[PDB]
């Protein structure tokens, strides 16, 4: 049933605009939980804000809305409608009543405007605040200058400035984010045309007392940019500023010294440079209010200090160790490119906001449609069974807050499943929740007989699916295929056909007693092993090579250990990263080692998750890398497990290859190098980490009485 | 140097004291961040306030500041002022206008009370409201009533009502957490003498529709309870309504039909209430302000619901799955035992909500101060050398703010490490990090050679401490002690000395390379082993009992998976949990296994925060038990530290047991079943995991070209 109906106005004061809030302003009936998040973009261009718009402003959001998975063009379903009105080209020609004359006119403002949200865009001005006198009826506004008059915490949005309008930012221009410390410990750059006075003699008492490189100027080289009264005005140019950032272990933001100015558009562009080549912005004073705050934990990536403790920020700069501030610089680059730094981001995150606040779930990502090619086939005891799905929409949403805006991948979209669901406490399963679990000895547990008929672990029972590619070998994989005949808990084959030319007509594939669905591949390319195919219906996902020879032993007790270990790849060929102590760069080694950094995906588990992942979330740059040399989806795939995770793979058993044992150059081996240095270029920083042990079954080489067996017999 | 001081004033407007915020209205002079943070708390017995307080909450209040280690009796060093001034006996003798000429005369009031704290606890009374016609100068309010034009954001504090002053919580009466499933899906008692009409008729169709269990009365079956305008008045006395919480997997807390009445002591105890017995509240109404709502993310804990979606409710509440509703029960559990049980409870969190607002650490955790025995001995290459301490006193205060607060074991101790500190990308050391880091090769890694050579992994070197418990067995500690010599990376073994009787004069102590620190005990526990020791100068304690035998390579290997898996017991000795079915209960369980849950203490790694935590944090009924049994000390730390991880041990090597090989009852086995049966009571749910797998070195039994070397030998 729909939710209840807010009861419109039938003009309102000051005072009852001031009030607005999603619990009196907001009409819920427009947006049942279920029914989607559609939302209706006004033309801007039919209004007149269009021919006012800053030109690159209006481009770049209207390329955005167009491409919008949300974005419908029908009014009558839709749950949020968009106006962009800013910014304005300057002088600012439009008066303000009139602005709001022509909100008040939009086609579907109705008597109030209840469910709209006024998005103004900065990118060139730091002096505009067009909505200031403007009545807003029942509309939120996203922008990025507020007075304490005007915002409605909760409501409102303070957002980032547009900067790349038109333009993509350049990650390859954006220095590495270690070493942690850069050549100045702070800077700041400003004019101002309270706590001021001290701050300014704190400041340059530090730089003067020269126990820190430090560069702090109160005054611009020349004609400081226009500000609101008592801002710090920036100096210079976008490219003049980021130079120094560049340099810059920490950036000093100073807030305005009108304390009733939340956030301005000079303030947030401070952030956004500081943020978008590394330096860990040091805010003065906390009645700032930061983009995004309502979802961001931004202590996390900024030190916030209340400007009487100025007098401490020196000691506090030098006392955060390497670890912490490295983190500090991961978490802003995460911020800064999930939630500022396009108008594609600016735009989802705006969606996201309300769309999270009213409590409805993310559009589900994209899956890879597969074209089947239907083939002919040659000549436990349960049928194959998929995962379910969808079982997190709310929780994931809603109750998973915090980790959804805070943690990689961010709030975006909606999986079918992931690696991260809570496990039951282990009495579960025995008062109430046992579906699907099946418990070693019944829950007595016991030795390698009883071990082999239960699954047993922290979860109920699933299957998992291999995923072979294929290209111009097609004696050798009727052969691997064979090899999978009896295979415990396998639910079916995916074999991505990656070959230009399809599979003969005459072809009898073997007939292994689960399906072997065969896809067609738009293209060739190594990537297509980690597409979500639509046929693979498990979380799990045995990634194997077309020529990779596993046992049955080995295979499951590899599924055993991702069972217990669903977000990391958990695998059979391990190797490392090497430094090349005289280039100081990276190295890939597959030497017998006694610490690892990688499991192949050429014979590993992982979660269907990460090929969502890798496919449409992860840098296009990297795709484009495996493609060029046709080389490195295996260490592509580790970099972004242990992105995610900060942890490890999983290596199991005693093998080193896995190629059979008949079975068999150097530009490659050195393409290993190049993309490895590469990656860590795309992400700032090298992911991966070490790890100095593997997994084995619990009594592998265990002397057991005559009443007891070993879990496996070889491993 | 000082934080500036705020400007005092020299009668201020009610808008001028609704604008207070830490910005504008605290004195950060007081509050250096490395002076502690000194806490003066007035006697309410010298004041008006003392003879109208209610007398349970006056004595429990004095009794918690009186035990508290932040308070001093030095008011001209406090940086917090803290009054009780609630609530009152009812009827109300004091006028308000009165009440705010004793708060202007109290001693340290200055001129407007800036750095203050009114605090004004409910227990009784649901229409108190004491301070809305009072003036409160520059002072903080915290209390569990407020109405719109009271309430200062980020400034005042929202608490929790008073419920158990003068008793303590019995969590025995607490039902189990698990099944997740209750009688009733939800439930709701109330009577009220906008959206209130729609709510009654949504949830009294579900009812009627018989879909499923439910309980919800809107009249009481006597006299509600005395309430604020617009209010569901509880209804019959606290134990009548926990019978049905209990019984109930939600409950709902409709707020107030005013929704200027932000939050009430009558809604706080229906929060207060569900959170004690594991109902999920589910909160009808977003504009509510809930306990500690700054620093608690409690759609965690809570369904937080607009009264709109009132027609969505039971959807909701079908479509959540068993392990997230699970999940939600524990974070209440933990959230309602931190932060609302007690005095104590509600004390320690206003102070640290302050504390943590205005960026001062923790008091340090305490410790065991040694009483060295000393003694005289009988007859790499470096010295020892101790762990850093106290790295990161602001990151875990501030930037951690989210797992300080929402994580156990919460935010009231600092500690001097932990095992959760963030790991530096695997570049780093080589690019101006590296102090104590020993790449393997140098970075380029190798095998077994270059492996013993350098500890590797992805943290700076460090060393462990040997922690041996003995009583009446000095002739097996004397041999124990000698197989010590020559272990590398020892950096002292601490002797807990439990025997009544002293080591004899005559005594010759080997002489091992390290010092041997023999510490007495004020009493003879098992819960001795895991003090954490003043001497103890490390992270990594290595816990054996006085007659394990283990080699130094076993014990090396250990050691270098523990420091990479820096949270977990990481150990020789695994154990199992086993269901007894016909019982429905556990059982203890040691034989040869295949799947493992425990590693047992008598030999093994874990961190040093553990000690602190099973000492000082962990409840006392558990160390009782262990009195009383004279057992399961490594059963209780297994409990702990799978509780705060959520994740299983990890079992180094095959060896099953670990005493000497010529080395040797019932109801000593079977205490142990009661022990583990008896945790879960105190926990509210099993919190042990099962895994399938041991960790063995990566060349383990692993074939190698003759240029290589295994990792170890046998291992
Ligand atoms: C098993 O383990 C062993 C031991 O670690 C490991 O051997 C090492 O292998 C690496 C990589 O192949 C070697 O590093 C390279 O050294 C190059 C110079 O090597 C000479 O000198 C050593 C002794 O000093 C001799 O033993 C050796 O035989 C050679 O005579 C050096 O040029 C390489 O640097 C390339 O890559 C880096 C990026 O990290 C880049 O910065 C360099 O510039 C260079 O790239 C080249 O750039 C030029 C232009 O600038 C361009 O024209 C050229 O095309 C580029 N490409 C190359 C390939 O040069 C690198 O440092 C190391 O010496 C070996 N050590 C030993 C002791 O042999 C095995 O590789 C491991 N096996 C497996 C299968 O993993
Ligand atoms: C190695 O692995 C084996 C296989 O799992 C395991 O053997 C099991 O051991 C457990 C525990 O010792 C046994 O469970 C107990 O069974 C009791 C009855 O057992 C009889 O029946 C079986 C066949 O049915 C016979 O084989 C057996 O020899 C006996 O004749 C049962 O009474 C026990 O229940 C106690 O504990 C639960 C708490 O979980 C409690 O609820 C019960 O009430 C009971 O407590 C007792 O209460 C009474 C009063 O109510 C009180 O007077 C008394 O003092 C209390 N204490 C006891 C001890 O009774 C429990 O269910 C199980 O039968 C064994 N299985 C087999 C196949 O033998 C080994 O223990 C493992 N070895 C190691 C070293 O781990
Ligand atoms: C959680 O979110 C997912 C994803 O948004 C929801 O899945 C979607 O559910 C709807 C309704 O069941 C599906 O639409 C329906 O499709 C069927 C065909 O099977 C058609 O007959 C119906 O008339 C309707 O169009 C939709 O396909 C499905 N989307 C996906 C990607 O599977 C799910 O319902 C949500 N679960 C909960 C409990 O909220
Ligand atoms: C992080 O917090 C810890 C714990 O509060 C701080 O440690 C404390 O530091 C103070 C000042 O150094 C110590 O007091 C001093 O003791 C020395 C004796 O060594 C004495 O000579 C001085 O006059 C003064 O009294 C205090 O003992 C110490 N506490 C503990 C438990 O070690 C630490 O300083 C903080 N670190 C940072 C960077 O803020």
């Amino acid at each position: 049933s729909l939710p209840i109906r807010l009861l419109p106005e039938k003009l309102p004061p000051p005072k009852a605009t001031r009030g607005c809030r999603l619990h009196n302003c907001f009409d819920y009936s427009r947006c049942p939980l279920t029914s989607g998040f559609p939302v209706y973009v006004y033309d801007s261009d039919q209004f007149v804000f269009g021919s006012y718009l800053d030109p690159l402003v209006k481009q770049a959001f209207q390329a955005t809305a167009r491409a919008n998975v949300y974005v419908t063009e029908n009014a009558d379903i839709a749950c949020l409608y968009v106006i962009l009105v800013g910014e304005m080209q300057e002088p600012v020609v439009l008066r303000p009543a009139e602005l709001e004359k022509q909100l008040y006119s939009l086609p579907h403002w109705r008597t109030d405007g209840h469910n709209h949200v006024i998005i103004n865009l900065s990118r060139k001005s730091d002096t505009q605040n067009l909505l200031y006198n403007v009545s807003t009826g029942r509309a939120m506004v996203a922008q990025s200058t507020f007075y304490t008059v005007q915002y409605r915490p909760g409501f409102d949005l303070v957002v980032s400035p547009l900067v790349h309008a038109m333009s993509e930012p350049n990650f390859m221009e954006i220095p590495p984010q270690v070493p942690v410390k850069r050549k100045y410990l702070f800077t700041f750059q400003g004019e101002k045309i309270d706590y001021d006075d001290r701050i300014i003699a704190t400041l340059k008492a530090v730089q003067d007392s020269k126990l820190d490189q430090v560069l702090v100027e109160f005054t611009c080289k020349n004609q400081p940019k226009p500000s609101l009264p008592t801002e710090w005005a920036l100096c210079g140019e976008r490219e003049d500023r980021l130079e120094l950032l560049k340099l810059s272990t920490f950036a000093l933001i100073i807030t305005p010294g009108d304390p009733r100015l939340v956030i301005s558009s000079g303030c947030a562009t401070r952030l956004f440079e500081a943020l978008e080549v590394g330096a860990v912005p040091v805010v003065l004073g906390e009645q700032v209010q930061l983009p995004y705050q309502d979802m961001l934990q931004w202590n996390e990536a900024a030190l916030v200090v209340p400007k009487p403790r100025v007098t401490e920020v020196h000691f506090l700069l030098r006392s955060l160790s390497d670890s912490d501030l490295l983190a500090m610089r991961r978490q802003g680059r995460f911020l800064w490119e999930t939630y500022f730094s396009t108008a594609d981001s600016i735009f989802n995150t705006v969606l996201a906001m309300i769309r999270t606040r009213i409590q409805i779930p993310a559009a589900p990502i994209r899956e890879e449609a597969a074209a089947e090619i239907p083939h002919r086939s040659g000549k436990e005891t349960e049928p194959p069974y998929a995962s379910p799905r969808y079982l997190r929409n709310f929780t994931l949403t809603v109750t998973d807050f915090y980790r959804s805006w805070n943690c990689a991948p961010g709030p975006f979209h909606l999986f079918p499943h992931t690696p991260f669901d809570p496990v039951l406490p282990s009495e579960a399963k025995f008062l109430g929740s046992g579906t699907g679990f099946r418990p070693i000895g019944g829950g007595a547990g016991g030795s390698g007989k009883e071990f082999q008929a239960a699954l047993g672990g922290n979860v109920p029972r699933e299957q998992f699916t291999v995923v072979m590619l294929t290209y111009e070998r097609e004696e050798v994989l009727m052969n691997s295929l064979e090899r999978l005949n009896g295979l415990p808990y396998l639910n079916k084959v995916v074999v991505v056909w990656n070959s230009p030319k399809l599979p003969s007509e005459d072809l009898l594939w073997p007939d292994i007693g689960v399906p072997i669905m065969v896809v067609r591949t738009e293209k060739n390319s190594l990537n297509n092993r980690f597409l979500p195919w639509n046929e693979i219906e498990t979380e799990a996902i045995l990634s194997i090579d077309d020529d990779a020879h596993l046992r049955h032993d080995e295979i499951m007790f590899g599924f055993r250990v991702w069972r217990e270990a669903r977000d990391r790849i958990v695998g059979f060929p391990g190797r490392y990263h090497a430094w090349d102590i005289p280039h100081q760069s990276w190295l890939y080694n597959s030497n017998y080692s006694c610490e690892l950094s990688m499991v192949l995906t050429g014979a590993a588990f992982f979660h269907k998750y990460y090929a969502y992942l890798y496919s449409y979330v992860m840098p296009q740059a990297i795709r484009d890398m495996v493609d060029e040399y046709i080389n490195c989806e295996d260490i592509a795939m580790n970099f972004l497990v242990s992105h995610i995770t900060r942890k490890p793979p999983i290596k199991v058993t005693s093998r080193w290859t896995f190629r059979c044992p008949g079975c068999p150059d150097d530009s490659h081996f050195h393409e290993r190098h190049k993309c490895i240095n590469f990656f860590v270029k795309v992400y700032g920083y090298m992911p991966l980490l070490y790890t100095q042990f593997r997994v084995d079954s619990v009594l592998f080489k265990t002397r057991l009485p005559h009443d007891k067996t070993k879990c496996f017999k070889f491993i």
